[PDB]
């Protein structure tokens, strides 16, 4: 028993980090088989940011113009080349210690493990929630572009996000590995900002299925409802719409609770028109939404 | 900016996880140098719990009553001795991935990463705290028994958990790697159970300087204090006693966002007579103890 924000071990990923110098900027890179994927922003000044063309500022480079550095070991740079928002540097060598992977995007909902880190060495991991916004909420300093976010399924890391800014509000944005942007951002200065943000519903009807198999269970009531009479509360409160497809990917909780889903929206429904007046519910006093239901049952169930 | 649960990347330590079986009983051991270290309750069954007398149970065993499983290999042991809650089985390898790494035993208050386990492969990493009445609130399942806690400083591996059990309600008591309980929980079948917790003051000192450092301050005042009228209000709210050790281990803190500790200590006075009147700190609607003053300074300054 007991419910936390749980990371993915991060070993399999601290093994592929690697630190990227071009000119006086550093940052961190991904090395798997003989390549390194960093944020192209590395090729760029802090006056270039203004509006840089990249296609131009990579012309003028060449691959003695990259330093890699895995460990101490100096790696030599035999190829580049821009993929979108990244850079992938080829190199002489392979990773030893490259994982089986893969590249995905996710969607906003899914969650994943974010190993951050500064000048190739890992500094720590937690776990956060592509929101519906296409921000994440992370924690990230300066020298941390090019920190990986990633899921572990058996031996296979699912790479989902490589970090890149931080916008005006504090939360981050980033691409995918192939360096595709997650949202309306880009990696140019401009007054750009986080749209407006929603609350991940299906997520936090998990949570409450996680609360119970814990036994906490103040918050339930006899009552249900109709699908649409609750997505009428949750839309008022700001809340995403829930459909059938969720309320089918609930239905194992559902079932090792023996409590309906509908039931547990008409919970959810009742905590969004009273509070909690004053109790709290594993820990919280907030409606928890960073935990997919495959967190869930993994966590609750192993 | 940002401000997260970050444990420490578990690479290291998922090194060193091995599954360790002896009757019908596996669970988790800690493999370093020619050692591997695990919780003495592998040499019981369900049936021995009742009052195992442990000295016992062990002489009428063998090396070749214990199994270790590395990964696939097979690990032989060539030796074992009991330690206080702890087994020790001398095996004939010698770990090639041992890190540099001590056994250290922390105080309540202090925080620690937590590697859960099963089997012998690590399945997630979390960060808690060793709560006031030395349980912790972890989140574990069947088989876990034998997951460590740590904290890792340069390359260097302070080891200063193993997981034994779960108590009723639902937290978590276990060792230092030298087989000492914290706090009074014993490895037998008892009514035992948490005794009264408080809240670590310190801790969420630490964290209201997050959360200023994160740009949250709604909740600072003009007024100040002094230590004797705080722990007042503090022991009434059952909140631990604030010492000039812990004021001054909050200096740095202090001088980085210029509220001085007392100051800092009338704002949580005021959190603790009126609540937060619907507003929240660092995506929390409670007051959070579970960071360190080190914890702090390490994520929002590296
Ligand atoms: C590190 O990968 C990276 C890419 S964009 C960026 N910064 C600091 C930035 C500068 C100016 C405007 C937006 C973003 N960091
Ligand atoms: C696993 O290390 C371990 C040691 S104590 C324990 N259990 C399940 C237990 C059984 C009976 C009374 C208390 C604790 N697990």
């Amino acid at each position: 028993s007991g419910f936390r924000k749980m990371a993915f071990p991060s070993g399999k990923v601290e093994g592929c980090m690697v630190q990227v110098t071009c000119g006086t900027t550093t940052l961190n890179g991904l090395w798997l088989d003989d390549v390194v994927y960093c944020p192209r922003h590395v090729i760029c000044t802090s006056e270039d940011m203004l509006n840089p063309n990249y296609e131009d500022l990579l012309i003028r480079k060449s691959n003695h113009n990259f330093l890699v550095q895995a460990g101490n070991v100096q790696l030599r740079v035999i190829g580049h080349s821009m993929q979108n928002c990244v850079l992938k540097l080829k190199v002489d060598t392979a990773n030893p210690k490259t994982p089986k992977y893969k590249f995905v995007r996710i969607q906003p909902g899914q969650t994943f493990s974010v190993l951050a880190c500064y000048n190739g060495s890992p500094s720590g991991v937690y776990q956060c929630a592509m929101r519906p916004n296409f921000t994440i909420k992370g924690s990230f300093l300066n020298g941390s572009c090019g920190s990986v976010g990633f899921n572990i399924d058996y031996d296979c890391v699912s790479f989902c996000y490589m970090h890149h800014m931080e916008l005006p509000t504090g939360v981050h944005a980033g691409t995918d590995l192939e360096g595709n942007f997650y949202g309306p951002f880009v990696d140019r200065q401009t007054a750009q900002a986080a749209g407006t943000d929603t609350t991940i519903t299906v997520n936090v009807l998990a949570w409450l299925y996680a609360a119970v198999i814990n036994g906490d269970r103040w918050f339930l009531n006899r009552f249900t409802t109709t699908l649409n009479d609750f997505n009428l509360v949750a839309m008022k409160y700001n809340y995403e719409p829930l459909t059938q497809d969720h309320v089918d990917i609930l239905g194992p909780l559902s079932a090792q609770t023996g409590i309906a889903v509908l039931d547990m929206c008409a919970s959810l429904k009742e905590l969004l028109q009273n509070g909690m007046n004053g109790r709290t519910i594993l820990g919280s006093a907030l409606l928890e939404d960073e935990f997919t239901p495959f967190d869930v049952v993994r966590q609750c169930s192993g």
